[PDB]
């Protein structure tokens, strides 16, 4: 059962699996909404409001169809649509765009962006204090949900590297270059490195930890071909 519909309708109880809910931040602005479609259903989403991920499997995109709009003289219009993905673990997820038609100057125009980084946010001072871990999950690209992710922290050194593969477009199976386990605004635990490819630096990744001891991995890379910017979730769970 996809649980699309019942993510859109139905209120959580006790049986859907965590993660429960997200915030969309990053997902639509502030001034805008987003009209997600699935199975029959809708809803329609202002920038903070919760998406009720728990009905939706764990460790797969799930897709809704949406409608991105805003208000013109208090008048609702309709500036983008496509497909909204959502990759959910036990304690993270990730929402992705896939846009399929926009306001021209509405004509056929795809991309593809990643949306939220959200979850249960490892804080910083309770980050293990030594050891090493290794993640694997999934990477994620436009037209493409099966890549892999992989990715060890040292949390001694306070250091993370790591991996993409087994995208079909090569350029993209990128080295997670090594970068600083830091804390962030608010003392959560995320690293912010580099995307490499032979050594050269192609793009940026985020990637924020989750659980209380940093079980989960999920955030956002980049790698850029030609001119052309190519956005990747990632995500995963320590093995």
């Amino acid at each position: 059962g996809a649980g699309l519909a019942d993510a859109l309708t139905a209120p959580l109880d006790h049986k859907d699996k965590g993660l429960q809910s997200l915030t969309l931040d990053q997902s639509v602005r502030k001034n805008e909404k987003l009209k997600l479609a699935a199975q029959g259903a809708e809803k329609t989403y202002g920038n903070g409001d919760s998406l009720n991920t728990g009905k939706l499997k764990n460790d797969k995109v799930s897709r809704f169809d949406f409608i991105r709009q805003i208000e013109v003289d208090g008048k609702l219009i309709t500036l983008e649509s496509g497909e909204f993905q959502v990759y959910k673990q036990s304690h993270s997820a990730l929402t992705a765009l896939q846009t399929e038609q926009v306001q021209d100057s509405m004509v056929a125009k795809r991309q593809f962006r990643i949306g939220d980084i959200a979850g249960e946010h490892t804080s910083f001072d309770k980050l293990p204090k030594g050891g090493s871990a290794t993640y694997r999950g999934t990477a994620f690209g436009s037209d493409d949900a099966g890549g892999k992710l992989t990715y060890t922290i040292d949390f001694a050194a306070k250091q993370g590297h790591g991996k993409i593969e087994h995208l079909k477009s090569p350029e993209l199976n990128v080295e997670l270059a090594t970068a600083e386990l830091k804390a962030d605004e608010k003392s959560h635990a995320v690293i912010l490195g580099d995307t490499r490819y032979g050594g050269e630096e192609k793009g940026t990744y985020h990637l924020a930890l989750f659980g209380d001891r940093a079980q989960e991995i999920a955030g956002s890379a980049t790698v850029k071909i030609r001119e052309k910017v190519h956005e990747i979730g990632i995500a995963g769970k320590q093995l």
